[PDB]
C-alpha cells in the first residue's frame, strides 16, 4: 500500500543492499561504483575463479579497496538475493551463427533468482537482449516463484552504455536510460540510479523501448565506423589525411548536436559492435524488416582487417621490403584501447592475413594475458616490448593503448631494423608526433593517412 | 619589389563573385553588408538586371531585401562581363557544377567561368573556388585554366577551395555563425584565404592541408548526412514492427557522448531530396570507383532513402485500410510538398514519390504547401495544388504532413476536426509531434499514425 513500493528512502541510515548477477566487466564496474558510493554489493558469478578473486584503468585498484571495506563481496551462490533490495542482471547474452540470442546464461540466472525473490525488491536487467526479452522471457521466469512483476517486484530494463578504457570516469556522469515494465517499476529504477549512482535518468515508455536504445546505439556506431573506414580508403587514393577531413567536417552543427564522423580503424571487435547490429538485423528479418545499413556496415568493417594487411604489405614494398627481409611487430592485440580483451579482435584478422601472404609476425600487447594470445592467434606473444621491436622492419600499432602513446621513439629507432615502417592503425597520432618519427628515421603510414 | 601577399592590409575591399545563384547572392549580400564592394557576375542577363535594380527572385528569407538595400548603397553591383575581375582584390567562383546520369561532374559552366577570368587575372589577386566539385578540381582543372594567361598559382596569385555549408532557409542568419573551411593550394594561398574570411566575414577559419582535403570535407559531410538519414529511416521501420516510438529511442540514444560530440541519430522522414544529399554522395562514389575504391555505404544509403517515398505511401494506405477507409471513400490532403522544412523548394522532393505512389493505387490526392509556388507544384506533381488550407482539408479522410513547416505546427486541430471527414487519419511524416500533442489529436477525434510512431 506504499507510494514508493520497490525502493527504501535514499536517506535511510542502513546501507542499500545490491546483488549483481554476472561479475564480468560490466558487472564489476557497476559493483565498484555502487560500493564506492556506500552500497553493500554482492557480485554473483558461476565461475569459481572470478568469485575467489573479488574476495580497466582504476578497476583492480578499487575492487581491492572496497573488498577491504566489506561493502564489496562475491559468491557462487544466489542465496544473498533474499537479503537484497535491488538485483541487477548483467550476465552474458551471446548470439549463435544465425545471430539469434543464446538465452542459456540468462535463463540459468533468472531460474536461480526467481525462488529467492521477495516482495518489494527491484530487479534491473542490463544484458544486451533482443526487444521484448525483459517483459516476455525474463518476467515469466522470475514469476515462477509465485510473485508478479510491477505488482510485487519492480522490473526494468536499463541499457549498459560503458566506454571501455574510461568506464569508471564516464559511469558516474552519464545519464541512465530506464525502461520500466510499468509506472511503479520505472519510478523505483529512476530513484535507484539517482540515489545509488548520482546520475541523471532518461525515461522511455517501456522496457522494449530501452532494449531498442542499446541496439540502435551500437547499429549507429558500427555503421558510422563503416562510413569512416570507407572515407579513409577514399582519402588514401586522393593523398588526403582523413583525420583533418573528419575534424573539419565535424565543426558543422546538425541534428541533435554536430556532424559526427567517427574515427576510422583496423576493423571492429568486441561483443557490442559485431553482434548487436546483427541481432537487430535478425530480429527485424523475423518481423519482415530489412536492415540494409547493418548488412553493409558489417561487410565493410569485416573487410578492414584484410585491407589493413594489404596496405601494410604495399607500404613495405614501397620501402623496398618484403615477406623475406621483414619481421612485423604487431603492438596491440585488443579491440579496445586500455583493455586486454582479445576474445573478438580485428587484430586477429590482420595478423592472419599478414601470415597468409608469408610474413613473419610478432605480437605484443602489455595488457593482454599471454595464454589469451596463444588461444586466439595460435602463437605465443613477445616476452617484452624490446623483444617485439628488436630487428623489426615494421611497427604496426593495431591498438591505441596509453602505454604506446608514452613510448620513446628515439630509443625505438636504435632497436628496429632500418628502413622501419610505423603503421598507425589505431594510434591516430597528431601531425606534430608524426614529425618526431620521421626525425628518428621512421617511415610513417596510416589508414587513410 | 618584395614577394607580395595575396590580400591588401583605407579603400574598401573589392570582390567579384562569378556565379550569382543562391550561394553567390547570399555571399554577395553578406560581404557587401560588412563594407565590401561586390560585383556579381552572371551569364544570365535576367539575374544581372535584377541585382542592378535591387531585385531578387530567390525565396531565401531576407535575401531580396538585403539586395534591395545594398544595391542602393552602391556596394552591390552586377555585370554579364568579367571585365571587373581586373580591378578586383578577390574573385570567388560559385558557378553551377551539375552531375550527369553517370554522377560525373558537368564542367561546362566552371570551364566557361575560368576561361573568362584567366586573361583578366593579375599578380597578387586571391581566387577562391566554392562550387561543389570532385576532389582535385581546384588544382588539376581550375588552376591550369587560370594559368593560360601566363600566371602561376600559389606563386603569382592565391588559389584556395572553400566548401559552401549554407543551410537553405536560415542561410543569412547562419553564414556568420559557421567557421569557413579553407583548403589552399599552398601556404601563401591558405594564409590569404583565412585573412580574407576573418576580416571580410568576421568568422573563424578551419584550415585543411590542401584544396583536395577541403573538397572532400563537403562530399564527406553530405555522405555522412545522407547515410545517417538512411540508418534513421530503417530504425523507424524497425520500431514500427516493435510498437516502439523511434523519437523516444533517438532522443535517449543521443544522450551518450561519442566521437567528437554525441551519438547523433538523425531524424527519420519520408525520404531525401535537394542537390546536396542525392548527388554529392553519388559524386564521391563515382570518383572513388574511378580510383578503385568501393563506397558501399553510399550505394546502400541512396537505395534505402530512394525506397522511403514508396514505403511511406504503403504505410498510409495500410493505416487507412485498418481505419475502415479505402481509395473509394478517402481523399488524401498532402500538407507540405517541399523536402526542407520552412522552405518552398519542390525541385527534387521525396513528396513527389509519395503522391505518385498513392495515385498509383487509385487514391484521390490534394496537395497544399503554403511556401511553395503553384507553378512549381504543377511542373513536379502534374496537378495544381489546393487554393488554401481549407480547400485541401475539407472532406479529407486523411491529413498527410509530408513537410514539417512552422505553419503546420500552428494549426487549430480542434478547428480542422470540424472540416475533415470523420474518421480522419493524421499521417505524421515530418511533423515529429510529441506524445502530448498526439493525445490532443485523439481528443478531437483524429486517428494518428507515423512510421515508427
Amino acid at each position: 500500500s506504499n507510494a514508493m513500493p520497490f525502493l527504501p528512502d535514499p536517506g535511510e541510515p542502513s546501507p542499500l543492499k545490491v546483488v549483481i548477477a554476472g561479475a564480468g566487466y560490466v558487472g564489476t564496474c557497476l559493483a565498484v561504483t555502487l560500493a564506492g558510493r556506500g552500497a553493500e554489493v554482492v557480485a554473483v558469478d558461476s565461475d569459481p575463479g572470478t568469485v575467489a578473486d573479488l574476495r580497466e584503468p582504476g578497476l583492480a585498484g578499487a575492487v581491492r579497496d572496497l573488498a577491504a571495506t566489506g561493502r564489496l563481496t562475491a559468491s557462487t551462490s544466489y542465496d544473498p538475493v533474499g537479503a537484497a533490495d535491488v538485483v541487477i542482471v548483467t550476465v552474458g547474452t551471446p548470439t549463435d551463427a544465425g545471430h539469434e540470442m543464446v538465452t542459456d546464461q540468462l535463463v540459468a540466472a533468472c531460474e536461480q533468482i526467481a525462488p529467492r525473490l521477495r516482495a518489494g525488491q527491484l530487479v534491473i536487467l542490463k544484458s544486451t537482449v533482443s526487444p521484448g526479452t525483459t517483459r516476455t522471457l525474463v518476467a515469466p521466469l522470475l514469476e515462477s516463484g509465485g510473485l508478479v512483476h510491477e505488482r510485487d517486484f519492480g522490473l526494468a530494463f536499463c541499457p549498459e552504455r560503458l566506454a571501455e578504457g574510461v568506464a569508471l570516469a564516464q559511469v558516474r556522469t552519464l545519464p541512465v536510460v530506464v525502461g520500466g515494465c510499468g509506472p511503479r517499476s520505472a519510478a523505483a529504477a529512476e530513484r535507484f540510479w539517482r540515489s545509488a549512482l548520482g546520475v541523471d535518468v532518461r525515461q522511455v515508455p517501456s522496457a522494449e523501448s530501452a532494449e531498442v536504445v542499446k541496439l540502435a546505439t551500437n547499429w549507429w556506431i558500427d555503421a558510422n565506423v563503416a562510413i569512416a573506414n570507407e572515407l579513409a580508403r577514399y582519402c588514401a587514393v586522393l593523398g588526403v589525411d582523413v583525420l583533418d577531413v573528419i575534424g573539419a567536417a565535424n565543426t558543422l552543427p546538425k541534428g541533435s548536436s554536430m556532424v559526427n564522423l567517427l574515427l576510422p580503424g583496423v576493423g571492429v571487435g568486441g561483443s557490442c559492435l559485431t553482434k548487436d547490429p546483427w541481432m537487430a538485423w535478425r530480429d527485424g528479418r523475423d518481423r519482415g524488416v530489412s536492415l540494409r545499413t547493418v548488412e553493409t556496415a558489417r561487410a565493410v568493417n569485416d573487410d578492414m582487417p584484410r585491407h589493413t594487411a594489404a596496405v601494410i604489405a604495399d607500404e613495405l614494398v614501397k620501402l623496398g621490403r618484403d615477406r623475406n627481409d621483414t619481421t612485423i611487430a604487431v603492438l596491440g592485440a585488443a579491440f579496445k584501447n586500455d583493455t586486454g580483451d582479445v576474445r573478438n579482435t580485428p587484430v586477429r584478422g590482420v595478423v592472419a592475413a599478414l601470415r597468409d601472404s608469408g610474413f613473419r609476425v610478432r605480437i605484443f600487447d602489455p595488457l593482454a594475458d599471454p595464454a589469451e594470445i596463444v588461444a586466439r592467434f595460435g602463437t605465443a606473444p613477445a616476452a617484452s616490448l624490446d623483444e617485439a621491436v628488436s630487428g623489426a622492419g615494421c611497427l604496426a600499432f593495431l591498438a591505441g593503448h596509453r602505454q604506446f602513446h608514452e613510448l620513446d621513439f628515439g630509443a625505438l629507432a636504435e632497436r628496429v631494423d632500418e628502413p622501419c615502417l610505423v603503421f598507425d592503425g589505431r594510434m591516430h597520432l597528431p601531425p606534430a608526433r608524426i614529425r618526431e618519427l620521421h626525425r628518428f628515421g621512421f617511415a610513417y603510414r596510416g589508414i587513410g593517412r
